[PDB]
């Protein structure tokens, strides 16, 4: 199809307009006191929200080049959120600040390479200072405090998270489910987790979380590529009985069988979830065999000459609950008999004793840790049902926050860590008058989060920013109570990973947009 | 799809225009002497109404942003009506007054946060004063007078309501049905009510009330999630015989089964009503078993290994009449034999004697109260049929009014309670010159109901408002007779819940619109 | 359909506009530091790329004559890339330079014949000088260095390529496959390669490479033209069992059977790849028989009176892996037993001893070398999977580079060889004042690659070009480190075939455009 | 009459565009290998000239902000012709170069008055050096 092509400043102005529209819509919700955005709906009353993810989801522009700019910033913010677990609006704010200043500089006649170099060196220095500023969070008390803070001053949630990480290790697997009464019950079962997501996004039955959930499902353990429906039709017919879902774990499922399964799921004949087998090479079969032993199943591989046609319900495995994420699959409470679990664990342990390679033994300890660690289950108790659901959501968010906090520590919240590092780095210089303009652009953009937070609350950003810069350590401004104080003592924290990820991804997208020479899109016809 | 995005005053002006159109259309019907609105119809002659609910239902705007404003106000007015049982037009009037003044203030340069704070504190003070004014209505005589007033001076309606509440308790279940002759007959049967509405809005066969009604229906007591039609085809086939409706009470019905049932109901092959089982956790099965023993049925649960395929008409329960609301299900006159119900009551009573927790014994007290209280039935007698239907509607509205009156008491009607509180609070002050503008906005908007009532009747609002403010207590203006006097003695009352709900929801929507920074809607294409 | 016809300068201006748009979009990505081009996508976030092939693929123009110019340059650039393995962007840059200057000269009144003659003689002289500069690369050490350089300083890739070419000869067959662990394993099996591509482009299941890949496929060895499906239904029905793909190698497949096979592949019933038999005449049957012996099959020829209807799985051959390219078919690890292979080799060797013609014996040595050489397999080992895939792609590109390097040697990269030859040929003269304008146009366009590389890096092209011209030998500019030095020592090489092919194809397309008198296209309706 | 008001960078880019139009017309005639400019005259035949002030006195633009820029830069050539009788193309070239680099420095956040003071100091020192560098003729 015929294309529209733009070069140079003509492309830059369109990207700048799109970025400004997106960020202007999204940034008014930053902080604890964000303003309201009314999002229209096809039918009924609109949606009034203070969340930036929701606002960014429904932002689409009629002009194609401005739409390119908006989508470019949006997908980088999504990447930052995925990597860190939080920080979409902050990353968007940083990206807009850097992009606006840098594109103004480029339009004046400066060398884009020098600006990009200055921005990159400023960001690297800031990241080093951020590492210097961070304080470790590894002991139980700090973990509980971080959980309570992330649960909006809910001490029970932090208590449960601390108990779970003390039970199954801080690097283990934790899952939350619905409870029965008002009691928060925690228990340990046998399971494992491997990083393979669903093959198609059309299998998702929980759009609230964007994940696939199965209750007491059968699993097909095929060590081959699925190529024809005729191979799986008897298995599908057997699964249709008793009304139980089926989980497909095989080497790969290509177009025709994937389309058949997607159509079946949409019309609801049989609910099927498909996931690729973990790993590759000769270790993939070991991973699959460990899964089969955990779930008490049988591996169907062409090497043994086994056919999916002659497969009954016996060969399938059974698990209590299975959760499939975008890029992660969790198996919880397999029915595989436990003495067989001990026998397999002992066998691979003896293999470990025979390991002669560093990488090989590392993979073997990975396998034994996955197989013998188990998973932790936290059951949410409440009086009514809606509060139980929102409490479960709070527990999930607190788990995501606590994982990053344990990974890299915590820094003062409210946007004051970036102010600390920017005030530290005020002496940084570049080799060129254009690399100096880039260094000033990146350091000026670290005050944007706190300034926008104070602006949303309704005070004067300049006075509060000056007062915070004048202080030292964790001195900062509490937006909820409109008073100053030590941010740690007021319980306003951010994990270091969130801040670092947001800053780095904003700088990345800004550098990509600064050195862009052409944009090609379809005609507006 | 591409979106249109507006910021700031550009959004505020559009919301203001939409709110003005909606409220100007709806407020001319307020009071006993409202004017006429001519609503067009697809075919034939128009509809002429003095009711604001009907007028608000058919208001749409061609401009998208103004339509967002109108729908925003309409949805909050509907919330107020649902919470209090009455007060849609009053809530719309209060909301328009506050929104207009506050948006004018915001456009002039005042700070939205301070305005919202002033409005909120004025409303809280008004609510406290309204609680101060209210007088109790708990004894039988006051209940009878409130019922008579709510039934347009119909003493028989109040007599029946007072008898029913003295019979089955002021917090019991009361239902009204069609009678046989001219006699108003009241009787007590065995029944239960639980707060679970219909699964889909397409099951409603009575658009006049917006409720589902079933006569002698069978009930399916399934303690499992229903997902495949093949589980229920035999049961549906059995139900199709004898031409009796079926009510589904289960854990949940997912996409395809719900769609199949909706299609079957729409084409009328079998009339089916679907409703979710009450509660959750381990108590949900207790409630389901109590329902089963009430209606003489059998619980079909996968734990016992029972299948819906091998289910005949025997396992189903039978009830004389079942009514389903938007969020409430009522079962009247179950065929369950009384000795089984009494033995169940004794069993849970012995459980209560063994209760060791306050909230646990609270659930148990709720259960025994629901199971042993029963329901009251009021049968409407009249000479003709149209008169009987109109009297039944009057009885229903009187029941809704009397419930709120018992819950929170009564205050003088005609809009004079709000004048009383506004005149009381004339000394209230704020911390800022912008919080003072907010306080004056909220207190000035409390005279809007009485002024609009007097304007609709045809007098001068200012003279009557001044005369009423001059008085004290229950002194007020009768719009029907154009005469002053004591409101209580002339029988013009409002429940305190209606006034409080209208004021609070109006202030809520006004605060939402004041602090709105962006509006995103689809392109007009 | 009605056409639009343009003559002379009206056609030239449109072609010039199209060529300018294409080259302006594509050339900003040239070198190690090319800028970014944002390519819109139908859904989601755009594509940001620094690769000229991707940018050139998605360029279409709304104007039809300008689109002729763009497609004309694009197709010749693709030819150059196919012939040399690299040099699409460089060929585009050279073509644009020559075309622009030559068309400017033509529009002024100079004779197109003389301009074309001058350009042709300048290019021939440059090719001779480029042959003079080239340094041979045939010994193992130079091969290893060339492989390492082409693999981005990856010594293991070069080591593997050198080992493979030392095993199976520098003119042998090399194939890369996915490995198992982290070990790079190299082995030799029995196979052959013949230059026959897929019959239809719809059989390709690997759009990343644009090739057909089959795993353990059956092959149909038919020595006749296939035209009726009824001949080939039973064989496909047999093939559908066990879910194995089928490779069709016959004299030719006409419209009906090819369409049926394409439809079957598209809907995924049976995966079929079709290829024409190699050669022609009486040698074609000998080649087909050699393939059949290699794969342990049976030739189905009408001369023996064999029918495809009475063909079972026995007559088909089996191979471990088969790869089909655009114009090349590779058979790897046939199941043909080795003693039969040796007997066949001895038989054709005895035939060679009886050869009495030079060309005939040349065909016989071709046959024996292809039959007895075998193929080399290189297996890529890595830790993760994405790394393994990227490394395999790097190995493939290094193989393409090393083949050309062995074929013709290497010259200094960065565009300094063309500067060397242009500075050598500054004394060249033509017979006419119009042939002198053509000679200056061709020599001025040889500095365009280095100037564009330096422009993309951010320096001043004139100063760097002058410094490079002042030097001698392999002195040149390193764009990655912005430092001068000897190009060989910094490891910036470029095969002579790539440069020669790019220059020649650019001159060809320029000469075609210069002597073009008319352009016929469809109406814009 | 009614007026049009432009603030900041918009004004500066319009002004620089006008400066560039006039300077690009004038600068093609500089040196031993400069060329001629044909000037249309309402009364008579066109004049073919290689003089800087003759070309500069002729330029007027359609846009009014760009016309302001051109009208301001024209005074350099006018004054140079009035004072020395020669050297007007060189003056125009220098003025355009200074304006371009100064606007680049201003867009980087510098104070224009301090830049102006620095330019003045540099030019004063330069004139002293030029006086020191001459020889009698
Ligand atoms: N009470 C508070 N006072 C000041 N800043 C706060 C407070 N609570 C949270 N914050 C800060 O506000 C930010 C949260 O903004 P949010 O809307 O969550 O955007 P994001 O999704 O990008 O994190 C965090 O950086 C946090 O440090
Ligand atoms: N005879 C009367 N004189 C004065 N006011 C009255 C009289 N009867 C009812 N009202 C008042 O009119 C209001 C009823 O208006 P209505 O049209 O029902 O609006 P809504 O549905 O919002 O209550 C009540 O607040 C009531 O106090
Ligand atoms: N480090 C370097 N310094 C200078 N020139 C380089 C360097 N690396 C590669 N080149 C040159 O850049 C060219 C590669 O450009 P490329 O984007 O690959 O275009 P093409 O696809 O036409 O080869 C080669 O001619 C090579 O000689
Ligand atoms: F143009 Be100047 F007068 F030499
Ligand atoms: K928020
Ligand atoms: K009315
Ligand atoms: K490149
Ligand atoms: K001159
Ligand atoms: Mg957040
Ligand atoms: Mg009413
Ligand atoms: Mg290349
Ligand atoms: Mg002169």
């Amino acid at each position: 199809a015929a294309k529209d092509v733009k070069f140079g400043n003509d492309a830059r102005v369109k990207m700048l307009r799109g970025v400004n529209v997106l960020a202007d819509a999204v940034k008014v919700t930053l902080g604890p006191k964000g303003r309201n955005v009314v999002l229209d709906k096809s039918f009924g009353a609109p949606t009034i929200t203070k969340d930036g993810v929701s606002v960014a989801r429904e932002i689409e522009l009629e002009d194609k080049f401005e739409n390119m700019g908006a989508q470019m910033v949006k997908e980088v913010a999504s990447k930052a959120n995925d990597a860190a677990g939080d920080g979409t609006t902050t990353a968007t704010v940083l990206a807009q600040a850097i992009i606006t200043e840098g594109l103004k500089a480029v339009a004046a006649g400066m060398n884009p390479m020098d600006l990009k170099r200055g921005i990159d060196k400023a960001v690297t220095a800031a990241v080093e200072e951020l590492k210097a500023l961070s304080v470790p969070c590894s002991d139980s008390k700090a973990i509980a405090q971080v959980g309570t803070i992330s649960a909006n001053s809910d001490e029970t949630v932090g208590k449960l998270i601390a108990e779970a990480m003390d039970k199954v290790g801080k690097e283990g697997v934790i899952t939350v489910e619905d409870g029965t009464g008002l009691q928060d019950e925690l228990d340990v079962v046998e399971g494992m987790q491997f990083d393979r997501g669903y093959l198609s996004p059309y299998f998702i039955n929980k759009p609230e979380t964007g994940a696939v959930e199965l209750e007491s499902p059968f699993i097909l353990l095929a060590d081959k590529k699925i190529s024809n429906i005729r191979e799986m039709l008897p298995v599908l017919e057997a699964v249709a009985k008793a009304g139980k879902p089926l989980l497909i774990i095989a080497e790969d499922v290509e177009g025709e069988a994937l389309a058949t399964l997607v159509v079946n799921t949409m019309r609801g004949i049989v609910k099927v979830a498909a996931v690729k087998a973990p790993g590759f090479g000769d270790r993939r079969k070991a991973m699959l065999q460990d899964i089969a032993t955990l779930t008490g199943g049988t591996v169907i591989s062409e090497e043994i000459g086994m056919e999916l046609e002659k497969a009954t319900l016996e060969d399938l495995g059974q698990a209590k609950r299975v959760v499939i994420n975008k890029d992660t699959t969790t198996i919880i409470d397999g029915v595989g008999e436990e003495a067989a679990i001990q026998g397999r664990v002992a066998q691979i342990r003896q293999q470990i004793e025979e390991a002669t390679s560093d990488y090989d033994r590392e993979k073997l300890q990975e396998r034994v840790a996955k197989l013998a660690g188990g998973v932790a289950v936290i059951k949410v108790g409440a009086a009514t049902e809606v509060e139980m659901k929102e409490k479960k959501a709070r527990v999930e968010d607190a788990l995501h926050a606590t994982r990053a906090a344990v990974e890299e520590g915590v820094v003062a919240g409210g946007g004051v860590a970036l102010i600390r590092v920017a005030s530290k780095l005020a002496d940084l210089r570049g080799q060129n008058e254009d690399q100096n303009v880039g260094i000033k652009v990146a350091l000026r953009a670290m005050e944007a989060p706190l300034r926008q937070i104070v602006l949303n609350c309704g005070e004067e950003p300049s006075v509060v920013a000056n007062t915070v810069k004048g202080g030292d350590g964790n001195y900062g401004y509490n937006a909820a109570t409109e008073e100053y104080g030590n941010m740690i003592d007021m319980g306003i924290l951010d994990p270091t990973k969130v801040t670092r990820s947001a800053l780095q991804y904003a700088a990345s997208v800004a550098g990509l947009m600064i050195t862009t020479e052409c944009m090609v899109t379809d005609l507006p016809k």
